[PDB]
């Protein structure tokens, strides 16, 4: 349904809100999500220290947890809580996954520099010499 | 060495340059990288369609490729090409990995909505009803 | 049901058809799949550039996409399109996953040779010497 | 060096030899590898039941093992044993990884058929009806 | 439901039973599981050599297999067989995943020692010297 | 070298010490490790909140970090710190990886029970009925 467009709008809203860049009733949902987060996020991290996705997370785990959100009934408030929870999950996941990805590539580059390139750089006057030439 | 601080500066420069947000001689390197990219990136994607990292990429593959960059000697130009290559690798990797991550979480949420929540939403007047109440 | 035997037959048919080796109504399905592919695959890659599986693809993503294949109704033609889509997905996935796997092992071997073995090989007359002896 | 072309030739030789399809001194190496395998593979699986790669295998593990192959010296025979070992590793890895990949996609398809498609198929005369029409 | 508490109890029972440490009707289920395992596990490994999880196993594969356990009907015996199967799956998965994890970290440490530390250790009298000092 | 036997002994010592079960100078190293941990682990978690391995951690990251342990020289104390660090890394990694693995399998089982089995269980008197029969 348009449920996915709803989800996508909420997720990109929350992501851009926390300062992540990559380049209808949706409004009411954005605002209710904000309101919820402003009221309840201290009230949700003391037993909610889960935070993070692993690349091998199954949908069934997600389902079980959110199931305990809806165990004794669906109202609009817990739907909002659901969206907010998904958004927090998203923000955290991309945060840490981006840390590890960039860290991996940076580590690789540092390694290659230190093995194959630093000798030459030392026998040619170091980076100083560089900024002289291609400065 | 300070090689890693160099690498990190270049990577965050290139990432923020392509519009990715998450919240010395470094200058000469930034500029030489830019210059290189402005001169050679059409000249590098016709046999350079590799682009992407897999979560199971080994450093040895990276090493072999960059090795073919330095096969017959190290000069400053190919060092710059090395940094630029690493930056392109980074940008592409985070781009696509972020697409798949966010897509996964969004798919999960859409699924849960459509299985456990949409019935109730239909028996309570739909999202219209929602924007009436928590509007 | 026998749905899985159907699926498996179609997948191995399509894989062996594209030249991949590893060592009923099924016929009508093979032929309809072929026919479909002969009619529509230029008509499916301009907005269908997805191609590839990641080891961390969820069933929910697959479900959402194929859902947009069946959004306004099931007929036999879109069932055939479904099978063909699955087969294309399979072929592409194994193609690229095999590239990266073999590339990883090959890179490892090249590395080990170049670190631990090439010295000795150079102090014993090189591979020429080898083909003299164990030739 | 040309070490990688050596490795690649040996790997594709061994893979095509075991019947896997995807579409110099190399000869002496192919033959010595064959000879080795014909002499020693019963002599190598009783304490060599390792077989398989995981997507998260490090080069360091590979290095340690092959290190125990070369612990007290490099001769041509153990170089050949090295290539043969790498080839066996490759063949096994692609074998099992292909099993799990194809099995995953097939399982997905079976699932989707059984949830979204089989009802309709039952209300339209089943696959028999299909082979009548698009036969 | 309390189905998950059931599952969790059975899994931790079976894990602690095989000697894995990490720090109601449940009883009847534990005992029936034991009884089942004592009667049928030779009768289940000749065509049941699957054993292992990959980090990229989908729930759909699990579902298909267990589906063939329940193909022609649910009775209590096959429910017990289901729990026992899940427990075996668990034990095997953690066994092998723990082997590979610990092996990876150990390999890393061995590598670092042999590259950065062993020189110094040799120029300072070796580990003997160590047990003299911090003994 | 025997460096790996050293590493393995230390790792299994530390793991069994924290209560994990799976079924020379080594002593001086065990004791020095213990001593170190008793003196410094409050002094190491305020800027050392890293803890965890991802299945896609490269050796190069490990190398860079431990490199900052040895930046201005190798003495025996920092070798001990190295072993202790590796052991902590191991314990944490297996802890959390075991949590997620067992949680995944348990979630799968709960799901299957709730979809395919719970209906039948409700039409046959529930688990009470079970403990009557196979009690």
């Amino acid at each position: 349904q348009s449920n996915r467009e709803l989800v996508v709008d909420f997720l990109s809203y929350k992501l851009s809100q926390k300062g992540y860049s990559w380049s209808a009733v949706k409004q009411a949902l954005r605002e209710a999500g904000d309101e919820f987060e402003l009221r309840y996020r201290r009230a949700f991290s003391d037993l909610t220290s889960q935070l993070h996705i692993t690349p091998g997370t199954a949908y069934q785990s997600f389902e079980q947890v959110v199931n305990e959100l809806f165990r004794d009934g669906v109202n609009w408030g817990r739907i909002v809580a659901f969206f907010s929870f998904g958004g927090a999950l998203c923000v955290e996941s991309v945060d840490k996954e981006m840390q590890v990805l960039v860290s991996r590539i940076a580590a690789w580059m540092a390694t290659y520099l230190n093995d194959h390139l630093e000798p030459w750089i030392q026998e040619n006057g170091g980076w100083d010499t560089f900024v002289e030439l291609y400065g």
